[PDB]
C-alpha cells in the first residue's frame, strides 16, 4: 500500500488503542476504589477494542513476510506504540486488580 | 526533514526518556522501602522529563498527516519506544506505589 | 543491509522477546499462586533471552549513529516493540512479585 493508506490506518489504531488504554486505566482506578465489578467490566470492554485493532497487525506482518514492501509511516509507528504498550497493560492488568483485590 | 535531523531528535528523546525512566525506577525502589515521600517527588520529576521528550510527537504526526514525508530513523524509532514504554510506566506507577503504601 | 536482511533480524528479535515475555507472564502466574521459587527461576531465564536480543539492539543503533543507512522493516519495528515492552516488564516484575510476596 502507499504512505497515505498506512497513515490513515495508523490513525485508526491510535484511536482504538487510545480508547482501550483509557478504559484499562479507568479499570485500575475502579479497582483502587474497591469497585471490582466495574474494573472487570471495563477490562472486558477494552479487550474488544484491542482485538479489533490487533488482527490487522497480523495481516500486515504476514504481508511483509510474504514479500510485500510496506511504506514507513510515523503515524503507523506511533499507533503500534500505543497498541503494544496497551496490550502489555492488558496482559498484566489481572494481577494489578488481584493485588488490589487482596 | 532529513534522516540526520530525525536521528538527532531521536537522541534527544532518548536522553529525556532515559532520565524519566531512571527516576520512575528509583521511585519504585523508594516505595518498596517505605520512602513514599521520596517516591512521590521522584514521580513528579519524571513527568517533566517526559513533557520534554513528548513535545515533538504531535508535530511529527501533523507534518505527515498534512502530506509531508518524514524519513525513517532507527534512533527515532527507538526513542519513541523509550518514550512510550516510559509513559506507560508513568501511567501505572501510582498503583504500584499505592499497593506498596497499603 | 537490505530490507530482507532487516526483516530476518526482526524475526530473531520477535522470537527472543516473545519467549522472554511468556516466561515473565508465567512468572507472574507462579507468584500469584505463591510459587515464588518458580517465579524467580523464570525471571532469571527470561533475562538470558532479553540479553541476547538487547545486545543485538545496541549494535544496530550504533550502526546508524556511525552514518549507516538502515532499511525500514515492519517486522523489525514490531520486534522492537515486543523487546521494549518486554524489557519494561522485566524491569518492573520484581516489584510485582514482591507485592504478591507481601
Ligand atoms: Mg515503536
Amino acid at each position: 500500500m502507499n504512505r497515505e493508506e498506512m497513515t490513515l490506518l495508523g490513525f485508526e489504531i491510535v484511536a482504538y488503542a487510545g480508547d482501550a488504554r483509557s478504559k484499562l486505566l479507568e479499570a485500575l482506578k475502579a479497582a483502587e476504589n474497591g469497585d471490582f465489578a466495574k474494573a472487570d467490566s471495563l477490562v472486558v470492554e477494552a479487550g474488544s477494542c484491542i482485538a479489533e485493532a490487533h488482527s490487522s497487525q497480523t495481516g500486515m506482518l504476514a504481508r511483509e513476510a510474504s514479500g510485500e514492501e510496506l511504506p514507513y509511516s510515523v503515524t503507523m509507528m506511533h499507533g503500534q506504540d500505543h497498541l503494544m504498550t496497551t496490550i502489555l497493560l492488558k496482559d498484566v492488568i489481572h494481577h494489578l486488580i488481584e493485588l488490589y483485590k487482596r
